[PDB]
């Protein structure tokens, strides 16, 4: 019996939708839902999906509030569909997917996944939802999280973070770091060995390891004799050159982050959405450097010169392919004379 | 003589309402109001509300720019409409009540409060401007607030706090704490003795006492001992239990502020606007416990102290009620052997 | 072979349009310009502008990504429209002209700026585009920047900031201060001896010279000593006076800053574009004075000291005109008894 | 090489999308596409989709304008999608389907019936374009027109008229009555037997056989009495009851039609689509008899009467199921002494 | 002193703009303004402009109410303005030209046609108003109409119809048929030899000469040779040929209205909006015969057959360029062995 007054009812006395009886007066203009409170219209969602404003808000109010996979490995994992639930993409204010299994009658295009137009489609299992390991079993195509072992089915242990509320986390009183699982074609999957990216911000970067504790304490030479990074261009790669028109490098996040805390810069996200690598348009304030496509990883210090030492340095131009959140990521590593000259995240 | 290019006028050269002759030209595009300059489109308004874009245009402009009690006081005390003046919500961007008297031809339900229309109507005075006293005197519903004494009227001493353009403050070069007043069919109601909210932000909370000092520089086990408040449950209730999936008490906005120095944390605001007790969806970012309701008041740690010192502790469970901000505001009171185990104002 | 989709192929592939071939799906609702990406909809731009959504996109794509002059500078020359570019102005998010030449079918009134049409238009000209020095020398109205010197063509140096994608800056890796030219029916005009806007933030201001650092570390009276501006009503112009409802002076963005370390304000951008003088309604936290119309310029303090120090104190109220960025900005100048009582950016 | 652009040019050019290569500068203004002629905006779409604007724009220039079944016989068979093609719902101002293949890159599922994705859906086949019978053959499930014989494949005679722009018709310069075939599973479908609606207009109603000129120009009684139809309740079924607050009958859209040249009435189209049976709420001018759901089928006078002379007429009440336009219609058969009373095609 | 509220009031009580002092309260909500009457909203206009809502409005409410030239008359001419007066297009439901001189702030460029800004553009100048004889006189660019004659200047006798409030009629107790006056770069121009478009509906056809009596009342055959037709493709051109797929011919309005009188079909206006030949996706409910672009001209039959009985018919296909409406019209013409094939108006 499920309404658009009944979504309301649960969003005011609930924080979301939690199953309950009861209706709340709604108004809907243009792409906003209000309530009427104390006799003035207050403000419970603005759509900012193309999903119709009724529609986005009940997909929205009945979003996942448990820790899950953050949008990126879900993507890197070929997920269309999730069972039951609704992945929220925050960075986009939207649904992660398209339609709904047993959610919402608007986006719905079956009750159960077990209905055959599943099968076609990878559909998300939670295993912390009764059931859902069986569902992933029978499912044709889908991506299972469990939180232990699975009878038979090998693991691959995912990232230590997960989304929580649009919160990425890593869990101390919930836990965050899944084991994972994938089916195509009736046939479950071998997950590639990968590492992972931090998934850190600029404004609240913390250093993961004693590298990177060094790498924003040190100055780029005494940092660069530490780790005997010689001719492997981190001066370029991960510090980034600051003296030309067009910004040389920096498509590290530490990177970025040691440059943040001397002076600021203008970070255009022109494709808004959780991917592995994103490319922004970066104007450094200080000196007027620029780059319209920059790319940009948030990996480990120490992960990422494994990356780069593990290459060999004896071809002018190649592309490296590595593993990383599940999905193969192009680098483009140009050398001479058998030192690195640059190492980036190749723009497709 | 008023007009849509007569407000704009008023906006662009006096920065609000000012009662000036002169028009500017003016385009109207969806909710948004724009006017010439330079040969471009520069915004002046953008409609937040659900009122036609040129009628809340006209109704921010005209908006008290004199302190005025926060809204939050003002639906506590029952308030329906102001009288010639608009009470602008700067919390949810729209007029604080949904008519109007002597301000705009489009909301008004009449010119004067004496009009029959506004006897059953809390009709809003203010003493700073000429009449308003009297008109208090002679409507059958009201609420006056005055800087100095009426003859007769006995007097409740308001919060020290107004909101002054949208900035909660305690006056230094002006007045901001008012004399109360209310009348309930014909007959001047006694105002009851009550605590009144702090009105502070997370990011810019100063305390105001000794023991705020202390709650913030000394460590949780220091703190309760110095101020006796063993067998109280603070750990729980002020402090804020981040073991367990679900976030356990928390419910002074002190706590948070104190938690907010060394971790941060999403607090989703689900029903945005100014009330005595707020309701958020928190997301502890270092531990991942959440709570779908976290109930969250803003009181004097000594004031919220005084409240849980003068309960009865011999029972299991008890509604208390405490008058705040002239509401009466129920509380869960679970107690133990003689002990409290959790203390909340009540999610209704 | 311009279109809606080749413009989105260009925003998602380079970061801007940079005249490649391709084409991505687009989908507009509203506003708003989407495309897919691994099946959901990802925004490419909100239409913040007049202009129809589509027509505003390929505008924006369009911007010029070099360092240009602040539009406040080309609004105080006249500039009328862009040749064969748009100047993207970031504070309104919209074009600084209504018109385009060469750049889009719909917002074009010529294809070449030698065109009739363009005659009475004061047209922009960059001289680092190849032929724009010799269309400025063919154009009966026009304005030209440089990097260098134009044979025969008397120079004006310009600021030493300029605009790189929203980024006011002064340039290390790139050149931001030109030579500014302007020509009025036919005849190159001489630009007038000015001061500059130092184009400041209140967040991030930084000074700079060392009256600027005695202003901002040194007290009000030790500092009016040290640079001898006894008599010139600092305490009030540019310091600012707190003590009454009405917010006295407060007209230099450094006195601005000077109090914002202390106590935080509300400055409410009511006509929101960039302009030389900015008029803001002030309200101060920790006071409660407040005051509609608030002009503010920001100036470098010792060229302020300049102006107040060069004029004549002899008279009860004068009008003193004094060329900022170009234009003639007229103050009001208040004396008695041979000394400053309030100097300010005169309000229209 | 598709665009937004490119679509228009086709339209302004010929009068749909036809391959042509262009580009007409166009603007999109909320739900409405323009095109600059002349100087001025010239409208070219009205958006009544639930899609955006470019894309329900791109899809009505690439309709079908060929003669194509209604839509009413493409949803009694199932069809799912379309080859290839947009069948426009004209009564809806929308796609007839919700996806496309080889159409449009937003709505395209597949650019081939021939992919997997199109396997389990009800593609929709016409034998005027070539392939498209061999593709029938190889797909799983579909429908296919054709205007003459398909070896091996037993037809199914489709009904005399088609839509083509909108316009119902009985082609004389054109085609119009195709052979239907239908595939469910890879196995040819036996279609049924089925009686088909005449897709009549109320005020171009025109008699399709003797009987209907008989009921159009005869009086009731002399009709009933020469076609032999007492005790079969046509006074109240096809004629109508006007004596009483509630219409009686009028289900027989001939009915309507000979009601309407004598007074006019209002037909409340509440659900408007193309379907078998419709459902209007109707108010005779006249009498202001009324009924809020009167189910109105346009059969041939003929075949309605070889429908209700086929039935039992000794039980009180029973569901009637009869095959038109393939589909399942169940109509309620209310009798009495061995007379009709009533019979209706049943709401459910 | 213009207002939205001085607007509505006179479109409220004189039924269009007409200067008199007054103010109604408005609401505007999204592109349609309202006005309050007995406490209820009411509909005054629908914006159906790419201009502001209230932009719109105001031009529409000051809009011409005497009896102009037709929109296609003074595009053909090549009027790009209206001196202090809107010519409203009715056909668009928008203003026919982009900006105003005199009559609305928003879209002004000039208060008078003297302005400079005037000069290089065609100004349409209405000789009934005082003083715009004159201003023709001394304006650069321009097109004027008059009611009788001017002295110096030899008239162009126009069409016998103007637009009176969109009804586009021959006067009978006002006049419509004005002497033309033209003016490029300050030279009188000789106004060319011209047929005129008749501007007649197909609902409300009539004949205007007793060869359009004979065409309605006569049969084909009669018809053509008592007008000595025979070797002219009249049966083609004119009656239109519906035996096949494709339409034929059917260019002539005459000819079109002839047919609606025997059977219905759909015209689809693809770019509506006024001109000399109209382009329409024909679709004949009779047969089904089709056209997606069928280019119809109201011309007199009589002048048409002038301009058919002047060509040579020894060429198989040329352009035949006919001055209509002061604009060149090609015309398609087809010959074989001396006689027409067909002439239609050329579509480019
Ligand atoms: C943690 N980790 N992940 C990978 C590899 C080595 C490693 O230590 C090799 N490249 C792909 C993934
Ligand atoms: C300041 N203050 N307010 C109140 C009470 C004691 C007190 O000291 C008693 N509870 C209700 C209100
Ligand atoms: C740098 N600078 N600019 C100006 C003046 C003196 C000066 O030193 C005189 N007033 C106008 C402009
Ligand atoms: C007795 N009787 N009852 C009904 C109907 C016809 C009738 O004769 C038709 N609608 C449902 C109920
Ligand atoms: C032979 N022939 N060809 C054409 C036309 C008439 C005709 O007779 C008209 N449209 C263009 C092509």
């Amino acid at each position: 019996a499920m309404s658009l007054e009944n979504v309301a009812f649960n969003v005011v006395n609930k924080g979301h939708f939690d199953g309950q009886q009861g209706e709340v007066p709604v108004s809907i203009i243009n792409n906003t839902v209000y309530t009427k409170v104390d006799g003035v219209d207050v403000e419970l969602f603005e759509n900012k999906t193309t999903l119709p404003v009724n529609v986005a808000f009940e997909l929205w109010a009945k979003r996942n509030i448990k820790p899950v996979p953050e949008v990126k490995i879900l993507n890197n994992l070929g997920v269309d569909i999730a069972a039951n639930t609704v992945i929220w993409d925050y960075k986009r204010d939207a649904p992660a997917h398209i339609s709904t299994i047993g959610v919402c009658s608007m986006t719905d295009i079956a009750k159960k996944p077990t209905e055959t137009i599943c099968a076609p489609l990878t559909v998300f299992f939670d295993g912390r939802v009764d059931g859902q390991v069986d569902l992933f079993r029978n499912a044709r195509n889908g991506v299972l999280i469990t939180e232990g072992s699975v009878k038979g089915l090998q693991p691959s242990v995912g990232p230590k973070q997960a989304s929580l509320n649009g919160v990425t986390l890593i869990g101390e009183a919930v836990k965050t770091q899944f084991n994972y699982y994938k089916k195509v074609d009736g046939v479950v999957q071998q997950l590639p060995e990968t590492y992972f990216t931090q998934s850190r911000n600029l404004q609240e970067f913390k250093p993961r390891s004693q590298m990177e504790i060094d790498f924003l304490e040190l100055a780029m030479d005494e940092f660069i004799e530490r780790y005997k990074l010689e001719g492997y261009a981190f001066e370029h790669i991960v510090y980034g050159d600051f003296s030309h028109s067009q910004l040389g490098g920096l498509h590290l996040l530490i990177g970025l982050a040691k440059r943040f805390k001397e002076s600021p810069f203008e970070l255009e996200d022109f494709i808004p959405m959780d991917s592995t690598v994103k490319n922004y348009f970066i104007t450094d304030a200080q000196t007027g450097s620029s780059k319209c496509v920059c790319s940009v990883i948030d990996l480990l210090l120490d992960d990422f010169v494994e990356i780069i030492k593990s290459q060999d340095l004896s071809v002018v131009s190649k592309v490296v392919k590595v593993t990383i959140d599940y999905t193969e990521i192009s680098f483009m590593l140009w050398c001479k004379d058998g030192h690195v000259e640059t190492f980036y995240p190749k723009l497709q």
